[PDB]
């Protein structure tokens, strides 16, 4: 068993570290709105949609029962945008940095549970 407090308190900072990324995070830092952006084939693609906003809501409110349920949502949110964008797209690449970012803190976290 964990209890809200302490899951917020280890996790949080791996959180803050993809916020920190500016302008890498800024895309993601809110859920998408694909009809303002002009893509409205992004929920026939993106069936799960996920984002820093709703993760952080989750953390604070305690809906993660387990620190893998909120390791899952990361990877929904960088998988979501792989899937979505093209290789060479800027969302891509911005994925690809917070993923990188998060690898690097994630995993000593993970172990200290
Ligand atoms: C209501 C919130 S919003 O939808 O407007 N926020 C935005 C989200 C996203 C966005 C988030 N994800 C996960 C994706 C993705 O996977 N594919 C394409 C776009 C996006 C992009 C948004 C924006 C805003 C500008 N942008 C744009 C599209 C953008 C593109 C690249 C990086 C940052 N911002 C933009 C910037 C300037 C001028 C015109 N458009």
């Amino acid at each position: 068993i964990f209890k809200p407090e302490e899951l917020r308190q280890a996790l949080m900072p791996t959180l803050e570290a993809l916020y920190r990324q500016d302008p890498e995070s800024l895309p993601f830092r809110q859920p998408v709105d694909p009809q303002l952006l002009g893509i409205p084939d992004y929920f026939d693609i993106v069936k799960n949609p996920m984002d820093l906003s709703t993760i952080k809501r989750k953390l604070d409110t305690g809906q993660y029962q387990e620190p893998w349920q909120y390791v899952d949502d990361v990877w929904l949110m960088f998988n979501n945008a792989w899937l979505y964008n093209r290789k060479t797209s800027r969302v891509y690449k911005f994925c690809s940095k917070l993923a990188e970012v998060f690898e690097q803190e994630i995993d000593p976290v993970m172990q200290s549970l």
